[PDB]
């Protein structure tokens, strides 16, 4: 009985938004930085402005942390906190730094892969 479907949808909803984040800092030419704070105007580092465990069906994170824009990025949600069928599967957004654009891959079985997200 576990909600393995709301699972991957909620996962996705947790980094989904972080890709406007990102696209605004990188507008400016600022980097982004993983986690809570203020925009740091000596760096010019922006925060995602999430805290990694803010969804507890797992864990956000940012790579490269910082990232400038120069090099491909990724967002990912790693289920630790799902249930079986989910436990230890990961949503991949990636950014291509040559083209500016975003694809989403998950690890999960094939049945539970958010809408516009492949293998």
């Amino acid at each position: 009985t576990e909600f393995a479907r709301s699972e991957g949808a909620s996962a996705l909803a947790s980094v989904n938004p972080l890709k406007t984040t990102v696209e605004e800092a990188l507008s400016r030419g600022w980097s982004v930085k993983s986690g809570t704070g203020t925009e740091d105007a000596t760096k010019k580092e922006v925060p995602l402005g999430v805290a990694a465990d803010a969804n507890k069906l797992g864990t956000i994170a940012l790579k490269p942390d910082p990232a400038d824009g120069t090099a491909d990025i990724t967002l990912t949600f790693t289920m630790g906190g799902a249930g079986p069928k989910n436990k230890g599967k990961i949503i991949t957004l990636t950014r291509t730094a040559a083209d500016g654009l975003w694809k989403c891959t998950s690890d999960q079985d094939e049945q539970f892969i958010p809408k516009g997200c492949s293998r």
